[PDB]
């Protein structure tokens, strides 16, 4: 229940939350009112799961990018701002936040991503993102690093996704065609298929996050990286000498970065609006209230003519003004969150090898367009289903050692003077491993018709799956006895579920994918002996077809009755 007499307000939180702390408190101090500031995680989700419970803080605050949605959902109160106070504020900044012809949330500060380079190290950083490949061998060579940026969210990786051509929304006459995507288009596939070289070419690590990127650099590690203006304090407090410059060209083309206004947004089922229009009017939208937050954390260009007139002599905010001219501010349209979800997806996929740059970005494609919802919420909901019912079959033993029936098989192959003939059987076939068997990487989630899809992988990497066995073939007149151990190299498992809307959660399909490879270890038999290649290929044969199949249909019984077990 928000409490009415207080303001409760959330903020992310890389932004300077203890700056807008103490314009709270100032607050308190004439008003008597108590301000508490708080920096919940994934709030951009968690507010519109407690707003649309008639709950959560009177003030949120976040990129304009996401209060489409909202104030779609009916979670955001249209603010009501004198003609006065609109005209201390730059009108783009307004438009900004205006959805449906309303205002639904005041405009703080416009933020834009540019290159972060240590001047040291680097006095004269590159104009392109092609000429750092080559940078990063001469670090190397150094211990050093050329970039490291943050490869978990879209936002960072977008701007060079869009330089040759990538886009969000086809914008047509005043309006966002949430039908014409583009981002599996030549210009986005030349821009991911570059990052993803950059990745295979290890110049760049696809486990990279934000808090990675930063250590490294603001440790002196790396050369260079890309953030926004909320990031130089921290840098401000190393002892990396740095400097912020225009983004990398791709193609001779500009990268594209999209440029988010930091807004703060009043909650519908707040009791106190009108304390909260008081506070971001008069004590956060002056020239005294931005610079309390501003000192912690840099907003950027702050919508305050007067703030970002002053402000505006500073070499890093040219930077970035310089940035957010050649990119374009994000639309603000609630289809928002897909495009995110599904470009994130497309990004991390493609950068793990999940998928191909071309599959990957088809999917983005598709997913952009598809019913947005809570994804992180979903997804960890299922990774948490697939992870315990997993961890029930490694509870089970009969599937490590998992027993595998006898198999005979006959073959020839026409081997000089003779249409060699010849067969073999084996005998007491056991899987062992799978007791290792994990969950790789998140649920790749996507709601239609109101259910919920979702693909996984389940597999035993940094291990093995043997099959120890007796084996026996025929040669001519040699009837020889030995054991066989065929090691299986990246065993994994496709996942498919379904979640419908009562809540139910079926198995949609369940299949293991055809082995990378099989190294079978034939038992007194020797790579350079002739034969070997003959039996090796046969084993590996019938271990693409039998095994793997009379492997399927062993785990996916016990995969159903695990994801449908508390089911209903
Ligand atoms: O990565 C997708 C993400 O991008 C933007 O979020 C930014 C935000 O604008 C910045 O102020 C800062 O917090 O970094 C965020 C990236 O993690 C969009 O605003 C957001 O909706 C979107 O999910
Ligand atoms: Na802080």
């Amino acid at each position: 229940k928000i409490e009415e007499g207080k303001l409760v307000i959330w903020i992310n939180g890389d932004k300077g939350y203890n700056g807008l702390a103490e314009v709270g408190k100032k607050f308190e101090k004439d008003t008597g009112i108590k301000v508490t500031v708080e920096h919940p995680d994934k709030l951009e989700e968690k507010f519109p799961q407690v707003a649309a419970t008639g709950d959560g803080p009177d003030i949120i605050f976040w990129a304009h990018d996401r209060f489409g949605g909202y104030a779609q959902s009916g979670l955001l109160a249209e603010i009501t701002p004198a003609a006065a106070f609109q005209d201390k504020l730059y009108p783009f900044t307004w438009d900004a936040v205006r959805y449906n012809g309303k205002l639904i949330a005041y405009p703080i500060a416009v933020e834009a991503l540019s290159l972060i380079y240590n001047k040291d190290l680097l006095p004269n950083p590159p104009k392109t993102w092609e000429e750092i490949p080559a940078l990063d061998k001469e670090l190397k060579a150094k211990g050093k690093s050329a970039l490291m940026f943050n490869l978990q969210e879209p936002y960072f990786t977008w701007p060079l996704i869009a330089a040759d051509g990538g886009y969000a929304f086809k914008y047509a006459a005043g309006k966002y065609d949430i039908k014409d995507v583009g981002v599996d288009n030549a210009g986005a596939k030349a821009g991911l298929t570059f990052l993803v070289d950059l990745i295979k070419n290890k110049h760049m690590n696809a486990d990279t996050d934000y808090s990675i990127a930063e250590a490294a650099f603001n440790k002196g590690e790396t050369a260079m990286t890309i953030n926004g203006p909320w990031a130089w304090s921290n840098i401000d407090t190393s002892a990396v000498n740095y400097g912020v410059t225009v983004l990398p060209t791709f193609k001779g083309q500009p990268s594209k970065p999209f440029v988010g206004v930091l807004s703060a947004g009043i909650n519908a089922a707040s009791p106190n609006k009108e304390l909260a229009k008081e506070f971001l009017e008069n004590y956060l939208l002056t020239d005294e209230g931005l610079e309390a937050v501003n000192k912690d954390k840099p907003l950027g260009a702050v919508a305050l003519k007067s703030y970002e007139e002053e402000l505006a002599k500073d070499p890093r905010i040219a930077a970035t003004m310089e940035n957010a001219q050649k990119g374009e501010i994000m639309p603000n349209i609630p289809q928002m969150s897909a495009f995110w979800y599904a470009v994130r997806t497309a990004v991390i996929n493609a950068a793990s090898g999940r998928q191909t740059v071309d599959a990957a970005l088809a999917a983005a494609q598709t997913n952009a367009a598809a019913d947005p919802i809570h994804y992180d919420k979903i997804t960890e909901e299922i990774n948490k289903a697939v992870d315990e019912a997993v961890a029930a079959i490694e509870k089970s033993e009969t599937f490590d050692p998992m027993k595998v029936p006898d198999h005979s098989d006959k073959f020839e192959r026409h081997i000089g003077i003779i249409d060699l003939k010849g067969e073999l059987d084996m005998r007491n076939i056991q899987v062992r491993g799978l007791k290792q068997m994990k969950r790789v990487g998140d649920a790749n989630v996507k709601s239609e018709d109101g259910v919920v899809k979702a693909h996984l992988l389940v597999g035993v990497h940094d291990d093995v799956v043997s099959m120890e066995y007796d084996l026996a073939y025929k040669l001519g007149d040699l009837h020889p006895n030995t054991h066989v151990i065929s090691d299986i190299q990246d065993f994994v498992v496709e996942l498919s579920l379904e979640v419908s809307e009562e809540g139910n959660m079926t198995l949609t399909s369940f299949e293991v994918r055809q082995f990378a490879n099989v190294v079978n270890h034939i038992g007194g038999l020797s790579i350079l002996d002739p034969i070997f290649a003959v039996l090796s290929d046969v084993l590996t044969a019938i271990f693409q077809d039998t095994v793997r199949a009379e492997m399927t249909k062993v785990l996916a019984p016990a995969f159903k009755k695990e994801l449908e077990r508390n089911n209903q």
